[PDB]
């Protein structure tokens, strides 16, 4: 039972790439419009969901629509899925990058991270429509594989 | 919106996760998929090339929990490696090799991922976003890995 408020997803506010109508259904039960112009989104909802307030969008499953999101650089930390239903966590310090958490130990990842709108998550926001569940995130005593290297957790990306 | 002629070739094999998935066919047509063991009945109508072929077109129009699932087994996939820019992959036995890129020297990570990462396997289309493909440039173009450079036809190095 979606309730208004308390069932809401955090949606996304910021720059689009491409130009069109975006749809998207909030768990809380609200349908939300995104017309999309010139990469700004304005957002049609109604009172009940927390995100016609806020002016923002919240992708997941049932979204469609031709437009994708550009975030922005100045993130702190990402999803990024690395396996089919294996996650690391990125955190984000000046230009370099490290992998800070992941859903199961010796989880392969590229040696390099991609550009943001290549990750799943950012800064608890959903930027992609399908995503599988993320597992809960180890961030203690667990190890990485990029090739055939072992990295410990916290260690950087290989290539930087 | 054209029935037959108008359709997109839609997806027909294993499915992660179970439910119900819709989506919207080029030829207008409303496509259901109820997916139960990884496996997908179709619901459509017959004025679609999906519904006559039993597939399911994802496109930028689909929704639903699921997401396809293919065999490791392809032939030649779309491999979206930057924001707007692809790769063509071509799979001979356990190698891969880089046969067309969308711009002269993409770089591209050294190993290819699971097929459900690929954006297009064997003219399907998997991802529900994706930019649209520039004409491929199938020779006298480079690719990058890391910092090294290969001629189009070449095998991804980390094989
Ligand atoms: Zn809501
Ligand atoms: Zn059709």
């Amino acid at each position: 039972l979606g309730v208004p408020f308390f069932s809401c997803q955090r949606g996304y506010k910021g720059v689009w790439r491409g130009d069109g109508i975006m749809q998207t259904t909030c768990p809380c039960g609200a349908q939300i419009t995104g017309h999309v112009k010139n990469g700004s989104m304005r957002i049609v909802g109604p009172r009940t969901c927390s995100n016609t307030w806020h002016g923002t969008f919240p992708i997941n499953a049932y979204t469609t629509g031709p437009c994708t999101p550009s975030p922005a650089p100045n993130y702190s930390r990402a999803l990024w899925r690395v396996a089919a239903e294996e996650y690391v966590e990125v955190t984000r310090v000046g230009d370099f990058h490290y992998v800070t958490g992941m859903t199961t130990d010796n989880v392969k990842c590229p040696c390099q991270v991609p550009a943001p709108e290549f990750f799943t998550e950012v800064d608890g926001v959903r930027l992609h429509r399908y995503a599988p569940a993320c597992k809960p995130l180890l961030r203690e005593e667990v190890t990485f594989l990029v090739g055939l290297n072992q990295y410990l957790v916290g260690s950087q990306l290989p290539c930087e």
